[PDB]
């Protein structure tokens, strides 16, 4: 029961403090299937944020859950896939702390509309 213009505008200024949380980048595209043959055996539904900027503006994103929902396959992926003793996974656990944090604040926001 809002204004669709402005909650899209938020998401997209969320989207962009997650990725500049995601310092290394290693989460702004699609993790690479011709360079992880194996990932789609284990991964069923891959994320990154290229594929959520494109979900955002394709307006699959109409409520903060499905946004945030997006954001943890995102996490989760990661820590499925890699060893616990790897960049990969440290990486994801600090997106999941660092982004957890800019979540709470945005859905603030997006409960004030
Ligand atoms: C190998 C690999 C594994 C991997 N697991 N999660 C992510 C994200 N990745 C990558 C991201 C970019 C490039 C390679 C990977």
């Amino acid at each position: 029961e809002m204004q669709l213009t402005p909650f899209l505008i938020l998401l997209r200024k969320t989207l962009e403090q997650l990725q500049e949380k995601d310092t290394g980048n290693i989460f702004s595209e699609p993790v690479p299937l011709s360079e992880v043959p194996d990932y789609l055996d284990h991964i069923k539904k891959p994320m990154d944020f290229f594929t959520m900027k494109q979900n955002l503006e394709a307006y699959r994103y109409l409520n903060f859950d499905d946004f945030e929902e997006d954001f943890n396959l995102i996490v989760s992926n990661c820590l499925k896939y890699n060893a616990k003793d790897t960049i990969f996974y440290r990486a994801a656990v600090r997106l999941r702390e660092q982004g957890g944090a800019v979540l709470r604040q945005a859905r603030r926001q997006a409960e004030k509309m």
